[PDB]
RNA sequence: GGCCACCUGACA
RNA sequence: GUCCUCUCC
RNA sequence: GGAGAGAGAAGUCAACCAGAGAAACACACCAACCCAUUGCACUCCGGGUUGGUGGUAUAUUACCUGGUACGGGGGAAACUUCGUGGUGGCCG
């Protein structure tokens, strides 16, 4: 269990010393392929660090991206995905 | 005339 | 040039 | 946010005013390391160690150049030159 779709999916376990801009512009050319992402956000703080939301505009698209990316070696980490436990601002206020 | 502490005051 | 309270805009 | 006032930490300084005038300290940010973090967010923003950069600190308190109130000289005189916090203790 653990998590029912959502538009954007929550991922963690990222190697912690990437710049937060390399950090996007990989994820985004990684994650690209599975739909339009209307954005992505990453902070390197205490508590957000080593994560990363990435907004799909179809929750179909957050799903295949969960299935086939999970694991994926990055940054010689292994990506750990799953849905967002609420749903990103955008979303809500869309 | 030096040195540490403290006091008063200037700066802030 | 920090910080705290007060006044005013 | 901004503009005033009080209180003042840290640090520098010492009769006092003025002109010039750094440094110290505090604060902000950047970089590299180290430590901590496996964290579910949508208002930046963990800690430490070095190094660096910054400010209406465009400050003022040393240093400097002028004078002021006292005190040391010389000079009939004009005037010219030396010295300028409190208390206890330690080092010739
Ligand atoms: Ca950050
Ligand atoms: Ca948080
Ligand atoms: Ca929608
Ligand atoms: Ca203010
Ligand atoms: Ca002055
Ligand atoms: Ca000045
Ligand atoms: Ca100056
Ligand atoms: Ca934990
Ligand atoms: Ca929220
Ligand atoms: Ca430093
Ligand atoms: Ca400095
Ligand atoms: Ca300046
Ligand atoms: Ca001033």
């Amino acid at each position: 269990p653990e998590t029912r779709p959502n538009h954007t999916i929550y991922i963690n376990n990222l190697n912690e010393k990437i710049k937060k801009d390399e950090l996007k512009k990989s994820l985004h050319a990684i994650f690209s392929r599975f739909g339009q992402i209307l954005d992505i956000l990453v902070s390197r703080s205490l508590k957000m660090r080593g994560q990363a939301f990435v907004i799909f505009k179809e929750v179909s698209s957050a799903t295949n991206a969960l299935r086939s990316m999970q694991g994926f070696p990055f940054y010689d980490k292994p990506m750990r995905i799953q849905y967002a436990k609420t749903d990103s601002d955008i979303i809500a206020k869309m």
